[PDB]
């Protein structure tokens, strides 16, 4: 509710020059009201009259109707930035030692320097690549310092920090002025020609972090960064970052949890001394006089203070470094640079071939059929493909410029050009097209472009390796549903004075020129093993093509750019872009750490209690038949290292008794932290997202940096969100969209009115305003449509059905052509045609509906259902169980205080139902838990031809269709499709044991009859309640529920009938 | 103020007792927990952020996580200083008739090391009938016939109104005090190195604020005095709070006894009041009805603390509900046509919000003439197409449940499509109800939102989460759309 | 996610001349916030003002509302095909052998060749009966050229493949000029009566598979094919 | 066979957006484009269908099956004229006994279902 006023503050403040506010209602005479009134402002407005008299006489519109946007009719030219601005100019500009960066380019240079002509020009070097506006940001700021001016006490003071700061952002910005945005939210060559090239990126980098301040030590580090960014953009990130690594090993372990046999986190009261050796000191001296040397000294003043202690309850701190020297912004640097950083392997090359083995020794023998049918699988898989170059397209009588890789294979079946048997070469004839992932604080990487025979000849095989991973330790990002709370459980589990624990970060490794001989002959030698295991064609086929792969790898060219010209340079070292990546990659660091962890075991004895890989990180706990000495950990870190150097690779291998840092998360203290830098105004590419999708994204962003550590203010995340939703209807009358609109659950939905509680339309216009939304939900494409008109389009569906199919398989069929129609719209002439559409569908939309033909029910009807079946009373939770993830916000830990987490996922996809493992274990087909909802929903005599249809055996259809576990199974696939809708493993509640005893205590419900299904809802719509209660209240209640035997029937009814709302954004799901 | 400052630490460790000892999940992981939860936090200054290629004005704590996790800025180990080099901005709240009391606007590292220990402590509340206002399920009702139970005529009732004593400079030291030393007895208590990480960072929150200076505005210039006395803003107000004003009356309780013996029959706190139905072995008499009142305030006045402290046998009145003549009795004074604060809602929302305000006086005493109010939705609701055209919504369209429906068309009553013209309507409104913000779907765009959520949740789960996933988004994604520029 | 960012460099490429974007949201609040973003957008840019600031002051729109489609102000000709392709006109146009085709009009003649005069005219031979422009498949190749005209390493390879293809359909093309199609996605009689009357399926198909290359296999399989197919139409 | 998805994104684009002016065209949002609907043209993720999970998706999924039937003006009063009425009457005369409606109102939509075929009302 504050956001829809604080939008008027917004408006006001930018606008100086009328609001017409707009109200929508179920109610038919307000309606009328509603128009009336609406219509009589414009008129007062467009006369120049006052509007005062009209809202007295509309009390019942302001106060009973719901806002459904505010219109704005302005008439200046939104250059208001340049007149607000100077009056925080008052700082003097800061001036960049252009002597910092190593790589030219990399330092902050005059546009006109880096680039003298604009044919030289290329913002690819610095675009913020996010839809949003600098002068925007700029803005957006300004209001937030005009409206808190005047705050007392400590928000004062977050107030003088949050001045003192943008000044040096005004100051420097208005010596050059407010650089112009394009349409394309661009920076263009005459904007830039005589300012600070790296200046519009930094300037978001510095408002994202300026405007994430509050305490004291927020502002220092804001203001460190802020200002050494400026000149240094190529370590300041690494640098400030680097020394988290050594300092987890610092402090001990006060009582930690751990990983019991149930594989569930359990609080251990454990004690272990962090005994670090004396050199490993100096190695972190060194990481601060590098800090020092380089410009900081508040920052590395404040590391100094707490090594005195090393006290983990004022670790916090030494986490906001870690997390905030993130958000100084992507290392982009010129493609080729990126690309120019790229006897003994006897034990490693035969680990990773005989883990290659295992993975596939099974399947090969009985002569899976998904390896005999792997050109299938792979083909339907196209639309989880990668990417490759965007060729050149016609179908029916038309061009097009399409990039995805599934549509390559229908330009080629329908031109005898298919050919997979024969893998294109890629080497000095046919070389590989590269594309980028930047990160903040490290070099470049760049992923190869290979072509789609390629990702065919890999997808069975490499399915069938995570198979394997899925159900092994070792691969800590696989294992079962895991998530990263289990991994984090087993680490201190074993931890104890007799054994110390080993982290690394082979990440440099994974792309040494010296890796991919051994990692290519390893993945060879065991094709090579499994083709002399069976003699089925197929299998031996695909056995055969995936060895060849790594083939053409071993000499493999790179069409590497090299300014407006494309250069053509060699590389024998191993990137991304292919199925196998990360699962292979993962073999051989797995295979990397088996072989050091060996070789120093001829030396010191110890005990490998747990060895795990993690991407580009490895680890291993291992136990001593002593007490472990400083002395000891010293010799074996050394040992390690020279180990891990005599294989020539770079690597940062580390070791200590309580604590270990990665990519992904950091132990330090017994306590689980994760890193919380998400840039949030400056985006690392420029996708295929819009505006809106963009914003619902920023927001998405917000919440988990929150979450995690870091947290922008929430007033400026709502200013961006009004920014970035509001659409203009003429040149002087934008339309800015209501809270109501904004947040109520659809597939426009953005954010929500109280971060981390979802809502759900319990009132009447909710639900009338939600049923009106699903309407122009999905607006035809005039191009998606013509594209199945063809006949490549038919033949390739056709194609593909035909080795599919055997009876009347169209519930199959009609869903494979909307697999396509639905990501066909990424092709811009279709994601743009399709959003430039939207918009006048949405305008108007807003103006009159009270014409809808409603039949389709959602969880948004079903809960209202429920809602008045539960009686709510007052109900007590004690705090029990400790923190483990000391940065989630006060009333998300509270939840976890007093009724746990979970270190698992909630089955989400259906996955584990019998009749999904039956349709698997014949057919290679893989229906979505829509399909599997839609076909278990029907008549056993259906269902029986569905299996039939695909493959599986009579006797065996036969069986399940009668069998009492096909009952079950109906009731499975209704749950996984019901926690899909409640993304109860995305957003806060994937840390939530839902589940929890002490939970279960404050729900009552009586079993009026064994129905399954209803007594399901009820149970989850109770919890859901409770915690969500419990997050706005930091009380608990409980609920109590008389639901009559006759209401769960109609209820019966209602739950085989939900439609979705796709909205991708609101993805929160970080780990 | 050690009789005083004793039972708020030792009310701490209670409620965190059972927890720390076995090392709570919730305790050991806290870091998480917090950041989840953001979404349901306070508020911080208005920062300038940048994801992608652009740059906003965000108010909201969450997103500038975001930034400064994506920006290595993030350090929740570090809680900001709030005090003269870093001093607290601040925040309001006005209400009628009482002098305006203002709100800190500390960091979001002091949200983070204080989400679980107050969660934790809540469930303790939760269960704990001492505290009126968490107490299980329990509505008003209940707080109502607890005070009415016991009364006799040997037993009186005393109520009081401590608001001004929690911003009493005086009470500023003892309050922190007690927390931080009970935080001390916790971690005592525990080998955990999660667990005495989260123990130690919330104690240095209250060590910081200690000595906490306020940048006060004065003029279109912003001072910057100091100040000795607590405000809100942090997680832990209206738990802590509570736990402080509970620690007073058992203070001031005790120490009468020592005059006139009586039975603590029933306890409880309120916010911003606190009360109490003792039995006397006897008939209560005017004369001891005065004489307790005078010993309990010159009690209240010994410690040097501005309140309100009253005596009867039969009523009692604070803040949230006053019961005279046995009967329950709640205040009806919520303005409709001047608003406090000029929040992010909309005309439209803002009629609805009208007629909610205006149903719940109704209910409570207070009536304003509903066709004034069917008045103001109608100008409230009307939209103009062009300058000399406006266009009134229809009832149907005003009062059909959606997510536009403003009131109903028969007070405490709600109705639902019936006819086939309200479902046609219906199910046509639902339609138009969310519509993309070309703002909240580019910042998850950029790889601080993919970062942050990949952060948050590569430490939340293991298999393959995404249902868990997708739904962390669009908390964002719902809260994002506040941001003007989306709203 | 990636395709509503991918969209916007497609626009930004096309347009160099605004984009205003739409955010919608369940949020009632927001959702307000969204129009007022929305409103003051139009008003900044049809006044030629910045958005930068604008943008800031909205970025919970962008962050937690959803992006509902992107406006664009355009006021050129969307003729920018005619301009984008000379770049690649370098290599030399594609003679069709007409002596290949049993059926004669099977060959890739002149179209005044084939059909004398408009009466007798008739793309019932060639139409690509496709609801999308040829110009439309050579702006959407152009614009990923731009885009990956700098990938590394085996990407770019895809890229040099892609890149000497697109030139001989370029350079075909050029030779005759880009063929402009009706609102009915035809192609009348005056554009193509002085071009190789089966031009423009060809460079759709052409099109289609230059732009399905990956490993040099496909590039001599597309190039092959693409050569060949200009002349044997049989 | 497998056309680069970079390019059928581009395609997409270009065939999915429409004008509202001479100088002005309408893009529309990935979200509207792959949300569960009867415009839904492909996927975010090939081969993997989403469901309505947030608000957000909800409130728009709702929202477009609205305006998802609209009449024509002439598949109507095609139902209007004599013809159409003898047409289901004679073929139901001869399937019906009782009173089958439910069966007789399917009939009538199964031909306004594909009368749209006709140019002036597709």
């Amino acid at each position: 509710g504050k956001y829809n006023l604080i939008l008027s503050e917004y408006l006001s403040f930018i606008y100086n020059s009328v609001q017409i506010p707009i109200y929508y209602s179920s109610n038919s005479e307000l309606e009328n009201r509603c128009i009336e009134f609406h219509s009589k402002c414009l008129e007062n407005s467009k006369n120049g009259l006052s509007l005062r008299k009209l809202f007295v006489e509309y009390n019942d519109v302001i106060e009973n109707a719901t806002l459904l946007s505010i219109l704005s009719y302005s008439y200046d030219k939104y250059n208001a930035v340049e007149r607000k601005l100077v009056k925080y100019a008052k700082g003097k500009p800061l001036e960049a030692d252009l002597t910092v960066n190593e790589l030219d380019y990399e330092n902050n240079k005059m546009t006109s320097e880096l680039f003298p002509t604009a044919e030289e020009y290329t913002d690819s070097l610095m675009d913020p690549a996010i839809l949003t506006s600098l002068s925007s940001n700029l803005n957006a700021v300004m209001f937030w310092l005009e409206k808190h001016e005047n705050d007392v006490a400590e928000k004062l003071k977050v107030y003088k920090r949050r001045l003192d700061l943008f000044t040096i952002v005004a100051s420097t910005i208005n010596k050059y002025g407010v650089p112009r945005h394009n349409a394309k939210y661009r920076y263009e060559y005459d904007v830039m020609k005589d300012k600070p090239y790296y200046l519009v990126t930094w300037a978001n980098s510095s408002i994202e972090m300026l405007m994430s301040v509050f305490s004291h030590d927020d502002y220092l580090i804001a203001k460190e960064l802020i200002v050494l960014s400026y000149s240094n953009r190529s370590t300041l990130a690494k640098l400030v970052s680097s020394p988290m690594s050594i300092l987890v090993a610092l402090v001990d372990i006060n009582g930690t949890f751990i990983t019991n046999e149930e594989l569930e986190l359990e609080f251990s009261n454990k004690y272990v001394r962090a005994i670090v050796p004396d050199q490993t000191f100096d190695e972190l001296n060194q990481m601060l006089d590098n800090m020092r040397k380089a410009g900081l000294v508040d920052i590395p003043k404040m590391i100094q203070d707490w090594l005195v202690d090393r006290s983990i309850e004022k670790f916090p701190l030494m986490a906001k470094i870690y997390s905030w020297s993130f958000h100084v912004g992507f290392r982009k640097q010129k493609m080729l640079d990126a690309a120019l950083d790229q006897e003994m392997y006897r034990e490693y090359t035969m680990l990773i071939r005989d883990e290659v083995v295992k993975m596939l020794e099974e399947p090969v023998k009985h002569d899976d059929h998904l390896l005999r049918d792997s050109e299938l699988a792979g083909l339907l898989s196209m639309s989880s493909a990668s990417n490759g170059e965007s060729r050149q397209l016609k179908f029916g009588r038309k061009t097009i410029f399409s990039t995805k890789k599934n549509m390559h294979v229908m330009d080629d079946m329908a031109n005898e050009r298919y050919t997979p048997g024969i893998i294109p070469p890629v080497n000095v004839d046919k070389p590989i097209p590269l594309g980028r992932r930047d990160v903040p604080g490290r070099r470049t990487r760049i992923i190869f472009i290979l072509p789609y025979e390629y990702f065919i000849a890999q997808h069975a095989v490499v399915e069938k390796m995570l198979i394997y991973a899925k159900h092994t330790r070792e691969y800590a990002e696989f294992y079962s549903q895991s998530n990263q709370l289990l991994s984090y459980g087993d680490v201190t589990r074993f931890l104890s004075n007799n054994t110390m624990v080993l982290y690394t970060d082979v990440s440099q490794w994974d792309s040494s020129q010296h890796n991919t001989q051994p990692f290519r002959k390893g993945i060879i030698m065991g094709l090579d093993i499994l083709a002399n295991m069976t003699n089925d064609a197929k299998v031996l086929q695909t056995l055969n093509l995936y060895k060849q792969t790594q083939i053409n790898l071993m000499d493999s060219y790179v069409q590497i750019p090299d300014g407006n010209v494309i250069k053509k340079i060699q590389y024998g070292a191993v990137a991304s872009g292919e199925k196998q990546t990360k699962a292979a990659n993962s073999i051989a660091n797995l295979a990397l750490i088996k072989t050091v962890l060996s070789r120093i075991s001829n030396k010191h004895s110890f005990a490998t209690k747990i060895i795990r890989v993690d991407g580009d990180d490895n680890y291993a706990v291992l136990q001593f038949n002593t007490e472990v000495t400083k002395q000891m950990i010293q010799d074996v870190s050394n040992d390690v290292r020279e180990t891990y150097a005599r294989m020539n690779a770079k690597v940062k291998a580390l070791v200590s008794t309580v604590g270990i840092e990665i990519a992904k998360r950091y132990i330090a203290g017994g306590k689980i932290f994760f890193r919380a830098g998400i840039n949030l105004l400056n985006n690392e590419k420029r996708g295929q997202s819009t505006q809106w999708d963009q914003a619902a994204i920023l927001y998405s962003n917000y919440i988990v940096n929150r979450l995690r550590g870091f947290e922008t203010d929430r007033e400026f995340i709502l200013t961006k969100i009004m920014q970035m939703t509001s659409v203009a209807i003429t040149g002087s009358l934008r339309l800015f969209p209501s809270e109501r609109v904004l947040t109520t659950n659809s597939t426009f939905k953005v954010f929500d009115s109280e971060d981390f509680i979802i809502e759900y339309g319990t009132t009447v216009d909710e639900v009338y305003i939600q049923r009106a939304f699903m309407s122009l939900s999905s607006q035809k494409s005039g191009i998606a449509d013509e594209i199945a008109a063809s006949s490549t389009f038919k033949n390739y569906v056709t194609r593909l059905s035909e080795q599919l199919l055997f009876s009347k398989n169209n519930i199959v069929s009609r869903g494979i052509a909307l697999t396509e129609k639905a990501k066909l719209n990424s092709y811009a002439p279709i994601s743009l045609e399709k959003r430039r559409a939207q918009i006048s569908a949405l305008l108007t939309m807003l103006q009159k509906p009270v014409t809808f033909k409603s039949s389709k029910i959602t969880i948004n009807d079903i809960l209202r259902d429920i809602k008045p079946f539960f009686t709510v009373s007052d109900a007590h939770l004690p705090i029990q169980y400790q923190k483990f993830m000391p940065t989630l916000p006060d009333n998300v830990q509270y939840i976890i205080q007093c009724i746990g987490s979970r270190t698992y996922q909630i089955e989400d996809d259906g996955s584990k139902s019998a009749i999904s493992r039956l349709i698997s274990k014949y057919s290679v087909y893989k229906p979505s838990i829509e399909e599997l909802y839609k076909v278990i929903s029907l008549h056993e005599n259906e269902i029986q031809l569905y299996l039939i249809s695909l493959g599986i055996p009579k006797i065996d259809a036969d069986t399940y269709v009668g069998s009492k576990i096909y009952s079950r199974d109906k009731y499975r696939i209704l749950e996984s499709y019901v926690y899909n809708l409640l993304s109860i493993n995305y957003g806060c509640y994937q840390l939530f044991d839902f589940n929890s005893p002490d939970l279960e205590k404050l729900i009552r419900i009586p079993f009026k009859g064994k129905i399954p299904a209803v007594t399901f809802i009820l149970h989850l719509y109770a919890k859901l309640e409770v915690i969500n209660y419990a997050i706005k209240n930091g009380s608990w209640i409980s609920l109590f529920c008389n639901y009559p035997k006759s209401e769960m029937i109609k209820l019966w009814k209602k739950m085989w009938n939900i439609t979705s709302l796709r909205s991708p954004y609101t993805n929160a799901n970080f780990f």
